[PDB]
């Protein structure tokens, strides 16, 4: 019993589902274990829709930092007097500050979309809503909870006509995800301004992670990885994003974040974890794809991919975060300490610690 | 029974009160309901007093943003090397910063001084106490919490010599509402500075909503509002203020804030309000001068004028809030959702659906 | 019983303690009451160790601002690619971000070192590991946690040497402070760069407390403090630090803060202290070497020396602090007062108030 893993097939619940796609919700970070309390304010949501499919507009009450893991689609976020559509590709991230009115579209013929987002609630800490202003067989509409007299008097319309027209009460749809004509998604996709180089540091616009360098990259991984320090977006949540890479037999060296909440999302393969926490205590557990783990901070842990994997992070408390690793060559903390106390440390002579910390002439990622 | 209501009649605690005035505590909002956790830091604090008044010189623990409903005050926060005297005049809004000496006057000479102010605990949260310098029949002086020989050396005197000039162990006043002079009023009243039109963006001195012209008006209402972009005082906050006035009959068209958690406070008037939660759920009531309305952030909703209103609302979460209508011409977000979405979303066309919403060809009021 | 006051002999509790020092842990601000509920994410480390010693290397999921109250010291904190040793002197205080690997050595010959950390936890609000890389009798090494399989693939080396050079599964030192060679504390101490005057607006170095002129100073007592407003370290933590002496027989006048909460912790000498909360609640309390006193914001109290005293202040919320004094002439409140507004808050005239004000003819310190 890992309280830090969270099993896809038992933490998640579905909020809506049909024949067009499924969205599902995690659970809540501290109702697991109170050792994750912090956390109380996040929670982490999986939409998924098959091609030439639209989710219907609606908006909630809690901030939106959604990541394209695969697809493509057009995110269009309305405003009271403007509108903004967005043309997504894989790695792209982009921020629905809360309250935004905002559909999906999937304008793939075949793939389907893919998003993990990271759900900020407003007004219950860790608890939110959606509202959906469409009228569906699943869902009322809003514009319901009014009274006959109230939506005649604001719609300057008698109840029949707007009944027969806004909430209809056969002639709506079954689902909050329904399918488009061919003829709809060529006019929609017409006017949507999508992500680039220049925009790794914009306020509005989405950016990619993937689109520039990694930061640890060799043959056996990649480490991309953007932070508040680059993306103005991201500065406002303190949150860093990263996509990782690992192959097959490798793994990722032992280490910690220094002062970051790590929330990820196993998106593709499997892979074996080991954290530590306090006489030590290991947590391990074996993630499969859509499962969930969080390490807490200063926690050291082990990534072991046992397949070819890729994984997102999310990283809350992200200013000025510095990764310590334990082992290999580059940015190692434990080949820092002064000799004197290395001898010191462990029962060993400086000479005889210093030929173990070089042997291993490899950083970040290694080979099993 | 609306979780979001707090009736006057039983929701107000009174701190102090006699025939020149009275203090009221409203509940806390959590304390109700848990569905307002967010705002357990928030208190509304109504203060009312009688012409040719003064609330006598004392600090809370609590930041505080008061806004003079009716009358006219003359607010003087002390320091500890300086003094600084404001005419505010209806619609003006200050700050007092917690930990700040300050008192009250009530200058005019038939009138009452109506103020309510947001309180914000600084030590517990929810919850702060006065702290009189005053030593009166109704509350000792807090120098009198120190003991005689604690006394006697601070102020250099024997303690027969301070115990009658500063504490009074018949010669004290009532309350801490005490009547008041013309000669003295004529003397308290001639050094403040008042609050201006070059003053709406100022860090001291006191800003009136009123002052620029009304964010939205027509022939049916007038909405005020003053935002974290506009003024430093409420930047620092993270509040925004709006004052708004419907006529009789007249109603606010459906309607949601973004991410801005909202407190309304009926001051005149009567009116009847709807709030929509989630299948939706009506949350409605009927209100009355005094009574308080939380508004949760991305929660449509409808307030209909059934007489002549004017309410205060204090918006918590402000910065970079949207209001977006449901209804009418102007900042209606019905309206801007793509056609062929119009089409998907109801049951029904989107000639049909254009046909609706192009009815009312008014906006933000409308008459009922 | 006062629920501000953590007497030492029973609010302390040893985390570790051998023959070269040890270090307790302050018990939870809130759990010992709810009053002090705000105070939850804060705790109070004390480090004392013997001559020649040293800590050895460790991390915490925990900001760190630690104060050094006597001795002389050497504070190495290691990244993943940089070293830094700062040598700390009396009065010198330095923050360790969370996460970051340090040791400290104490290179004394004879002179003990006594420091005093301010903590705030990452992960649980006042709640914090640490996490020793070092193998001891006392501890394991927080690789351990890790399998035999992840250890040898990571290091590049069979276990078996792994386990002879790291861990040691008798050769392996007693406790996490160890006695040094001279020799030893010789090369340890030569590359150590100091506190200075250049330091006091430096984000990285350490800065002295008692470097600068005192706010408040004579010939009964001084008060040394560095706010938000002057250091960067101290404006992220938005903290003020502040030591203050007072002769036996002086006191600190009856004041109280802004909007700070105040921790105190005693450093030497005795003191009796007064404060007053709410009708007025005294709470005092007979201090002596190594208790800790919290003043609730806006809170009135004093400090009664009876004997050579200095002591440690945290201010906790302390952007904009002001300090207000009763009793003095410097910084009194009650002298800001409008007369006419002095004759309706106490029994007595203008004349007899201004009076008895006047009487106490120094500042900040009195001798009693």
């Amino acid at each position: 019993n890992n309280p830090f893993y969270l099993r896809s097939s038992n933490s998640f619940q579905t909020l809506f589902e049909n024949q067009n796609g499924r969205i599902r919700l995690l659970q809540r970070f501290n109702k697991r274990s109170p050792q994750l309390e912090n956390l109380r304010d996040y929670r982490i949501v999986q939409f998924q829709s098959k091609p030439n499919t639209i989710l219907l507009p609606h908006h909630a009450d809690a901030d939106f930092l959604l990541f394209v893991l695969s697809g493509r689609a057009i995110l269009t976020l309305v405003n009271n007097d403007d509108r903004d559509s967005y043309n997504l590709h894989p790695g792209d991230a982009q921020r629905i500050p809360a309250g935004t009115t905002y559909y999906l579209v999937n304008p793939h013929d075949h793939q389907n979309l893919k998003i993990i987002k990271l759900a900020i609630p407003v007004n219950k800490p860790g608890r939110y809503d959606d509202f959906f202003l469409s009228s569906t067989q699943a869902q009322q509409s809003y514009l319901q909870g009014f009274s006959h007299n109230i939506l005649e008097t604001s719609f300057h319309s008698e109840f029949e006509e707007i009944n027969r027209v806004l909430l209809g009460e056969q002639r709506q749809q079954e689902g909050v995800i329904v399918e488009l004509s061919k003829e709809q998604i060529r006019q929609l996709s017409r006017r949507a301004k999508s992500s680039s180089r220049k925009t790794i540091s914009s306020e509005d616009e989405p950016f990619n992670l993937r689109s520039r360098n990694p930061i640890y990259s060799n043959n056996f991984g990649k480490f991309f990885e953007i932070t508040p320090e680059k993306n103005p977006q991201l500065r406002d949540l303190d949150i860093f994003l990263s996509s990782v890479d690992i192959n097959e037999g490798a793994l990722l060296l032992p280490h910690f974040n220094s002062k970051a909440i790590v929330i990820l999302v196993i998106n593709e393969g499997d892979a074996n974890i080991e954290l530590v926490g306090i006489e030590v205590q290991r947590y391990r557990a074996e993630l499969s794809e859509d499962d969930v783990f969080v390490i807490p901070a200063a926690y050291p842990f082990v990534v072991n991919a046992t397949s070819n994997l890729n994984f997102l992070a999310f990283g809350i408390n992200a200013e000025n975060n510095q990764r310590n690793f334990l082992a290999g060559e580059k940015d190692n903390v434990v080949r820092q300490i002064e000799r004197q106390v290395q001898e010191l440390a462990f029962p060993g002579s400086a000479q005889d610690v210093e030929r173990l910390l070089k042997k291993q002439r490899e950083s970040y990622f290694v080979d099993a």
